[PDB]
């Protein structure tokens, strides 16, 4: 039988890293069990453009996130906040987990979230060096191509930022406390210094910039390669074709195509792990010291529940026999990000519109992204944190792309064709997304693509007969996601209006029109914000308002029609996390409460979602786990010039 | 270890019956392995109204077909024919499989389909006693409640029927060859005799009626119980709490919560079966004589594939180690039915409308269905079988229900609220649904809710540069489903125009208006059909017609706008089948081609979808397997008065 000291389940963003460094810095037998296999020579994966379908077969034309050979297919339960829709969200299945199939925008998340929303021991000064490690191991690149539209948008945001600083209101979406009075917007002067949304000390919580950082490396022949958790830590320099570690890493054994079932216990001590090989034969791995679960937000909790740790009452009811620890929180508190989409039509002469939209085509160094910012709360969002006026919170990741980013059904309904060369995309991604959900295994036997995953977003508030004043604070929470999402539309609207000016100033004969959601509706929304001010959001519940004027009805009507677009004119992110978070399923040392020796070290342990894409944060937890398990800051103390050596195979 | 002579995988419609009668008529050891467990004490299942959500928790308000604890969640691949939508279609999981969670409309499927689309040895006179056995075991009931609107509608179909008969055209949708010149429409007098769509000799291929037959039985206290494959064949009179067959049935052993992995071979002879119990332990069952796979259309082929039966190149390439027989057809030829939805509004005084739409509420004896018919081909459908003028084919199953049966998003977009008391639903279900698909395991290790399932429905035809005369027959096949689907709408338009007359005649002061899809489009559609005749469907591809008249463009535009509705104004039925069919994966004895001793005896074996709901047909095949395995018509010769005795626990 296989026998290991530390057994790790899941070779994802966290597990690959965890596995790599544990082998290096210890003398233990490390066994890494992974459901998939390596895709080191699969152009669908290794060429960053493969994500966009460059190498898809024509008769089975599906993305990796839709393809069961490449991923887990997490079909969630009906979204009561979105017309009963059932989005299917993926976890990658292979070396690198989800980093194998993702869009590679690598974001730390800002200082603020870790200082306020994470516990003692997990504050930003505790994790910044681990983040630094994750980044240097990847060594991400900036966009290799300047586009005129990016500068136009920056100069437009500069003006708005100036209006905001000057007006003196305490919180608004382009204010950034640590950079004081001067707009924290990258300059568009000849010799501008690039701004790094990932600056080491976290000064740039809110910031607008010309380029994100993509997880790719350029090879000596000039191609770009996906640089991800998979080929970075588990390539042939470190692990041979039989899954055996090399040299300093000889303690590692990587088991490919190993679908783990459960953790085996003696009392509250983990002693073994079950998995099934590709022949349908079951194997037992004996555990000498610890089990570490790194199977993703959806699946880590389903493994604990199936292993007998979770809500006893529920588990017994579905036929789970061996119960280990009663903790009803396992799998609860599921969080994500969410990306409503907007579309702009550019008016003017075709040749001139063309000039304005040049250099936007996606390539590996940008993955389609041409900017722009990490933003704060809109001034009229009622749901700001208590101390939001004294530290600057991230609320939106603003992304600009070429093309037409709305869903196919919506393209038809809207008349907006992806083949129209006068259209482009803006996204205000809500990265403090209010909905919270939970995960429950439906059956006890085996891992399934589809546990119960409950995650409801843009729900309605249904009025009671109670006095208005008692309902409004209730309504405020329920409506939180619609509220933030509509304010996202206004941010983009404001921004487009200044761009109408700065575009002209930069010599472009164009005008810009927001056309999805409907131009007429957004205009009406902006005016309503000015009109009704802070309590504008009351009009989501007209019947509690008692404003039966022609003017009043029209604004209530406007918000009603608008609530449709974040529901279906949008994409749910694949940034799921926090389903087994610190303080709920595990302690501050990542050990599962109620067990002697099981830890969770992936994104599902995150106390609160990071301000931006989640890969960086996920690898960071894994990084710390190396040091937690080993009892010394080996990886924290490691010089930044020592990084894993890349092998493409 | 367990050892059996015959091992059955899946206690579904087919599997439950097969196990039951095999134990009775033989001395063999029968082992039935089922992934779920019995739900004989679960009111959600046993109460027919539980289907509609009667015992649903308000916070997890999901149907059985949506609940992973009650079913497999078959999320299919993006449908290129429906805006990239990814429907999640269920198989029931428990004693009775899908008959445990289904809507209980019990339909044989008609003589015509078995006589023509099924092979020799499987014609209707070959199977009719097996169908009878299935029905008497269940003993379905008629609607216990008469609604005026059902009869108003019937009399309306009679009128259309007289016109069709009189015109003398060979094929149109209310024509029935076996009933000559007389309308095959149920009469509406005080003492009218009921028409039986499941009539023994199959006369009523096309027929209009007041009542379907529901799989419910009435108990002595007046409640109704779901009467389904699970409790009919596997209740406590026949199988004990430990899974041991009782008395004459003592050779049967039933394993609950048994997730089967694969079949083990010695050469091409099946010798074993793998499963995982609810404790996560793998077990081996030895097979002395035969394995019968009855796991449903989605999963029966994935079991075979994991077993080494399928496309060697694909299977090898994904790590299936042990290969048995090369047949690339395994999992191909997948068919289903499909239900576009229409909505009608009733005009008039509130009080008169209320009276007209009265008595439609769903109960166990009707499961919401208030009629109406099995219809033949529309005269303008270019895709009739060659002999449609000499034998009468079923093409649509026509259903009438109260309420608003379109998806939530379409209710919002359309403005039709389900809580509005002047609306009702009509469905012309295409039961000769043209699309064909396929199933492929994504991984070799374990059963997954989500293999690759390709099923594209209402696809477009893209013109080539070749002459029109050469393209039209290609476009004709591609467009078959849109063609058949819009014509379903026209059947329904027609029925409603004639109902406006018969409603008035029955003393109701009302008028009826089709409101989903938009009244204007359907009006325009009807006129075009009259105007353009047989070649009306050429206007799905305007660029080939070269009719640049104002009129031509309006009808083309009209077909474009209408093509939206069957895509999203609809439901894919949960009637998937034919994925391992006779003549392709298995022979006429249900034996898997290339094996000594494996059979498929569930709906995946079906040669062609029955004309209506598939439960009856699924069970019929299992029934034949009984006589096929045993070598004599025991079950065929069994008197109709000898039936399983119900024990409710
Ligand atoms: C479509 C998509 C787009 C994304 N976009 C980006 C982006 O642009 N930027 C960004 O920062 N992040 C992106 N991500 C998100 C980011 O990759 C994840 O949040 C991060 O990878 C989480 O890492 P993890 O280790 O915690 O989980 P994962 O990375 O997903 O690792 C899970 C691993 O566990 C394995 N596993 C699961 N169950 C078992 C089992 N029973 N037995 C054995 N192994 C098992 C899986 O095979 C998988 O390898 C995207 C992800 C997807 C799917
Ligand atoms: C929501 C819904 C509505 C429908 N309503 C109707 C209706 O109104 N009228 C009608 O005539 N029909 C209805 N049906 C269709 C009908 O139920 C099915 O076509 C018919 O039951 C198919 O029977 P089957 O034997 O082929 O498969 P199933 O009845 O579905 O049974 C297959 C069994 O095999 C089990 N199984 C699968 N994989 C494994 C494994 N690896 N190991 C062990 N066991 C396994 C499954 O869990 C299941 O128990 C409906 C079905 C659904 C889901």
């Amino acid at each position: 039988n296989l026998t290991g000291d530390i057994v790790i389940i899941g070779a994802g963003a966290a597990g690959s890293l965890l596995a790599h460094y544990l082998a290096r810095f210890s003398n233990m037998k490390i066994i890494l069990l992974e459901a998939g296999h390596s895709h080191f020579n699969d152009p669908v994966v290794t060429d960053p453009m493969g994500f966009f379908g460059k190498y898809n077969p024509p008769n089975e034309n599906i993305s990796m996130s839709q393809n069961p050979s490449y991923s887990w297919q997490g079909a969630q339960e009906p979204n009561t906040g979105a017309y009963g829709n059932r989005p299917i969200i993926a976890h990658g299945m292979g070396f690198g987990g989800s980093t194998m199939i993702n869009r590679l925008n690598l974001v730390v998340g800002g200082r603020t979230v870790f200082d306020n929303d994470w516990p003692v021991g997990w504050k930003y000064d505790d994790v910044k060096n681990y983040f630094r490690r994750v980044l240097v191991d990847i060594n991400p690149v900036r966009d290799n191509t300047k586009a005129s539209i990016t500068s136009v948008a920056l100069d437009a945001l500069r003006i708005i930022a100036e209006q905001q600083i000057a007006s003196g209101e305490p919180v608004d979406f382009l204010l950034n406390k640590a950079t004081g009075n001067v707009p924290n917007v990258e300059k568009t002067t000849p010799d501008a210094v690039p701004l790094n949304l990932n600056d080491y000390e976290g000064v740039n919580s809110v910031v607008a910039f010309s380029s994100f950082y993509m997880g790719v490396n350029q090879l000596s022949d000039g191609n770009y390669i996906r640089k991800y958790a998979g080929n970075t830590y588990l390539n042939r320099n470190y692990v041979d074709e039989n899954g055996r570690g090399i040299g300093k890493f000889s303690g590692l054994r990587v088991v490919s195509d190993a679908v783990v079932d459960r953790i085996i216990f003696k009392g509250n001590r983990a002693v073994g792990v079950n998995y099934i090989d590709r022949e349908g034969i079951m194997h037992y791995v004996k555990v000498n010291k610890e089990v570490v679960v790194t199977s993703g937000a959806f699946y880590t909790p389903t493994i604990l529940q199936r292993s007998g740790i979770g809500d006893f009452t529920y588990l017994s009811s579905i036929g789970v026999k061996n119960l280990v620890y009663n903790n009803p929180l396992v799998g609860t508190g599921l969080k994500n990000h969410y990306s409503p989409v907007t579309i702009t039509r550019v008016h003017g002469e075709p040749s001139e519109v063309s000039r304005f939209l040049s250099n936007m085509a996606a390539n590996p160094t940008n993955m389609g992204f041409k900017g722009l910012a990490e933003l704060g709360f809109h001034r009229l969002d009622p749901n700001k944190p208590a101390n939001a006026n004294t530290v600057t919170y991230r609320k939106y990741q603003l992304m600009m792309t070429a093309g037409v980013g709305i869903p196919a059904e919506q393209q038809y309904l809207s008349g907006l064709s992806p083949s129209s060369n006068n259209l482009f995309t803006l996204i205000a991604d809500d990265i403090r997304f209010a909905p919270e959900g939970y995960i429950k295994i439906g059956t006890p036997n085996i891992p399934r693509d589809v546990p119960k995953i409950f995650f409801n977003t843009f729900v309605t508030y249904t009025p009671t007969s109670a006095p208005a004043d008692q309902q409004w604070p209730i309504a405020q929470k329920t409506l939180a996601p619609l509220i933030s999402a509509l304010l996202g539309y206004d941010i983009i609207y404001q921004t487009l209006m200044s761009m109408n000016q700065t575009a002209r100033d930069s010599g472009f004969q164009v005008s810009l029109e927001m056309v999805y959601p409907l131009n007429d509706l957004i205009y009406k929304l902006h005016n309503g914000l000015a009109t009704y001010g802070a309590n504008w959001w009351h009009y989501f519940v007209p019947t509690l308002v008692g404003d039966d004027t022609p003017a009043g009805r029209e604004f209530a009507d406007t918000l009603s029609k608008l609530s449709y677009y974040p529901r279906v004119g949008a994409h749910l992110d694949s940034h799921q996390g926090c389903s087994c978070s610190i303080g709920r399923t595990v302690d501050s040392n990542l050990k599962v409460i109620g067990t002697q020796n099981v830890r969770v070290a992936d994104l599902s342990a995150a106390a609160f979602p990071p301000g931006g894409n989640t890969w960086a944060t996920a690898s960071m937890i894994g990084a710390r786990a190396v040091d937690l398990i080993l009892g010394f800051p080996y990886l924290r103390d490691l010089p930044v010039n020592d990084v894993p050596i890349l092998n493409v195979n």
